[PDB]
C-alpha cells in the first residue's frame, strides 16, 4: 500500500513509530522589503520525502487570516517568499499550517507548523543626557576610584530601548558598570599621563543594535 510524505526531520516519539510534529521557525524584521529579505530563512529547512512519485508543498491554513497577502510558498521547493513589508503594529506573528502531499497517487498528506515572528524595528539610538558633566577629575595612585557617571536613554520599546554601557577605548585603565558608573581599573600616575579622552558607548538591546558615543575628558590629579 502507498505511503505518503513525511516532513524532515522525523524524530520518533519514543515507544511509537510516530514522528514528532514539527514547528518550523522564521523571523522577519518589520518594515523591511521583500527584495531585502527573500528568500525567508526557515529553521530547520522545510523538506518532506515520500516514506516509500513527486511532492507538493502548500500553506493549508493560518492566522492571522490575511497571511496570503504576505507569504507565498513555492509548491515544489517549499521556498518561502515575503510579498509585502510587514508592519508590527498590525501583525506580531503568524502561525501557519503547512502540508506536503504526494503528486501521483492518493495525497496521504503530512502536516507541520510554521511560526513566523515579526521583529520590532529598532528605530532610535540611545541618547546621552545632554547636561552630563564631561570634564572629570580623579586622583592618581588609586585603583577602583570613582571617576564619574553617565546616563543615556532610548525611546524604543522593549529590548530596543534597553541601554547598555561600554568603553570605546582605555579598557585596560577604566571600567564602566551597567548603571553607567566609571571607575579606574588601575592606579593612574599623573607624572606619566595626566589626561585621557575617554569614549563611552551606549548600545541598545536590539537584535540589530544602535549605538551612540560620548567623549569624557579625564584629568588625573596629584595626591597632594
Ligand atoms: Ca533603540
Ligand atoms: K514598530
Ligand atoms: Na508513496
Amino acid at each position: 500500500d502507498d505511503l505518503g510524505p513525511m516532513f524532515l526531520p522525523c524524530v520518533l516519539v519514543p515507544n511509537t513509530r510516530d514522528c514528532r510534529p514539527l514547528t518550523y521557525q522564521a523571523a522577519i524584521p518589520e518594515l523591511r522589503t521583500p527584495e531585502e529579505l527573500n528568500p525567508i530563512l526557515v529553521t530547520p529547512p522545510i523538506q518532506a520525502i515520500d516514506q516509500d512519485p513527486g511532492i507538493l508543498y502548500s500553506i493549508l491554513v493560518g492566522t492571522p487570516e490575511d497571511y496570503p497577502r504576505f507569504f507565498h510558498m513555492h509548491p515544489r521547493t517549499a521556498e518561502l517568499t515575503l510579498l509585502e513589508p510587514v508592519n508590527r503594529d498590525f501583525h506580531q506573528k503568524f502561525d501557519l499550517v503547512i502540508k506536503a502531499e504526494q503528486d501521483n497517487g492518493h495525497p496521504l498528506p503530512a502536516f507541520a507548523s510554521l511560526h513566523i515572528e515579526i521583529l520590532d524595528e529598532n528605530n532610535q539610538a540611545p541618547v546621552f543626557d545632554p547636561y552630563l558633566p564631561r570634564n572629570l577629575s580623579v586622583v592618581e595612585e588609586e585603583a577602583n576610584a570613582f571617576v564619574g557617571q553617565v546616563r543615556a536613554t532610548d525611546p524604543d520599546a522593549g529590548i530596543n530601548g534597553q541601554v547598555h554601557y561600554s568603553l570605546g577605548n582605555f579598557n585596560n585603565l577604566f571600567r564602566i558598570t551597567s548603571n553607567g558608573s566609571i571607575y579606574t581599573a588601575v592606579k593612574l600616575n599623573r607624572e606619566a599621563r595626566d589626561h585621557y579622552e575617554l569614549v563611552v558607548v551606549a548600545t541598545d538591546g536590539a537584535v540589530h543594535p544602535r549605538h551612540s558615543t560620548l567623549t569624557l575628558y579625564i584629568k588625573v590629579l596629584d595626591i597632594d
